[PDB]
């Protein structure tokens, strides 16, 4: 019943500020927050994020593994209680487990933070996870799209340190990720639905704060044609 | 309407002999063996126990997490498969699993953690995995539990005995410990789990000391007259 739109979009790209922003527009409009933002500054969360930027090598699968299964606890909860109730509500994923496993999960094989055997255990188990615990199913995506630059500026207008401002060839890679997913069609995919889910893709490398009306028109237009 | 009964015991207790001899006497008797047995000795399952088996023996403090999380999924998915997808059909249809979901937490993982190849984290991060998943999925409660009592010297001598390398023995000592564990578990019952029908659960006591590959019979007539009072 209750409609789920996940939103998606590279580090600092400005997703729980358009989550908080859209959460406030409706009492029909209810949000899951992302488990890993916040765990920076509930112990096990703290403690594996500073591991993991200490040595990604060493603890890439775990991080990855807890990472996934406190998402999916997390929209859970708000899924078998929240908001409905609600008229016509609509549930608002701050990231997914697709792009837990497909973007984040994914760029750590790719940078060898996780052997062959980590990466394939935790693609084995991820399936069985999303299979077991199953209406989690996406009615849409939100993508905001935004250029490598923007977010390196964006990270910076927010606060570096403890988390920093990475590589910008770190940002080129998660967004050709993203772009190779969401604006092309081409990631190929275990969750067969997936290519036959709505997107909406929108420029956010505009500022957006105090000027956001043209986002939430697109928001609830596209909310119409599901 | 299935009966769900757990094999525990020590390391080479002869578990994987007494279902083995089980599983030919009845057709509503099932065996649901090891898979961390079959990664001793094509399917990733098997290529990727294969090599966390020997990650794992080179680097437990490194692996054992990995080791553990992988295991004990790879068990839940046997449980799950040969459970609803078996025989039903049967007159009184009767499931053994070669060990559990709690051996594997309260015998090896904790153990692992009380020998530092776990920091505090993992085995936190290990207890929530293993509690929300056998709450959410787990059907394969027990009806039962089967204890394979042996002293750590006949293990030992019945590493010796297996095929080794690989799979290995090695200490004495260890093998006293986990012993130590299962006698609390099973025996005194002093274990406290995270699971409040197993303080309960019948518990039946089967001293295996002396080879029965010849002389089973009255060790399975205490499975059949403990099975009929569940
Ligand atoms: O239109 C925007 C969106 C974001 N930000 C800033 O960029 C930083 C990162 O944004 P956010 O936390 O929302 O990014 P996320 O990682 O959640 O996508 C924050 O300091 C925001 O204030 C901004 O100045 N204008
Ligand atoms: O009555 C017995 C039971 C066990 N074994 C041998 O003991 C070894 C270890 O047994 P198993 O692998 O079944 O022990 P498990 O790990 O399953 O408890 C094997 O080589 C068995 O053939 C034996 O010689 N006599
Ligand atoms: N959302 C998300 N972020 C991750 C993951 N792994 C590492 N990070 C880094 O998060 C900080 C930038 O979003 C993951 O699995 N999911
Ligand atoms: N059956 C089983 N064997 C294990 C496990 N962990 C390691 N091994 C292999 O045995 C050596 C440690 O006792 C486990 O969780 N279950």
């Amino acid at each position: 019943r209750i409609k789920k739109i996940s939103i998606e979009g590279n580090i600092a790209a400005g997703k729980s500020t358009f989550v908080n922003i859209l959460k406030q527009l409706s009492e029909d409009w209810e949000v899951v927050p992302e488990p890993v933002a916040r765990w920076s500054n509930q112990k096990n969360g703290g403690n594996v994020l500073q591991m993991m930027y200490e040595k990604p090598e060493r603890w890439s699968f775990t991080f990855q593994t807890y990472a996934c299964l406190s998402r999916i606890r997390a929209q859970l909860a708000s899924l078998n209680g929240k908001l409905k109730d609600a008229e016509k509500p609509v549930l608002f994923f701050e990231r997914s487990v697709y792009s837990d496993r497909y973007i984040f999960a994914s760029n750590l094989y790719e940078s060898e933070s996780m052997n062959e055997t980590e990466w394939t255990i935790y693609q084995d188990w991820h399936d069985w996870m999303n299979n077991q615990f199953q209406s989690l199913e996406l009615d849409g995506i939100i993508y905001l799209q935004a250029t490598p630059e923007t977010c390196l500026h964006r990270i910076y207008l927010r606060g570096r340190n403890e988390e920093q401002g990475i590589p910008l060839e770190y940002l080129e890679k998660l967004h050709y990720k993203h772009e190779s997913w969401l604006l092309h069609r081409t990631l190929k995919t275990n969750f067969d639905y997936l290519q036959e889910v709505p997107i909406l893709t929108l420029d956010v490398n505009e500022d957006f704060k105090d000027k956001y009306e043209s986002l939430v028109e697109k928001v609830k237009e596209f909310l119409s044609t599901l």
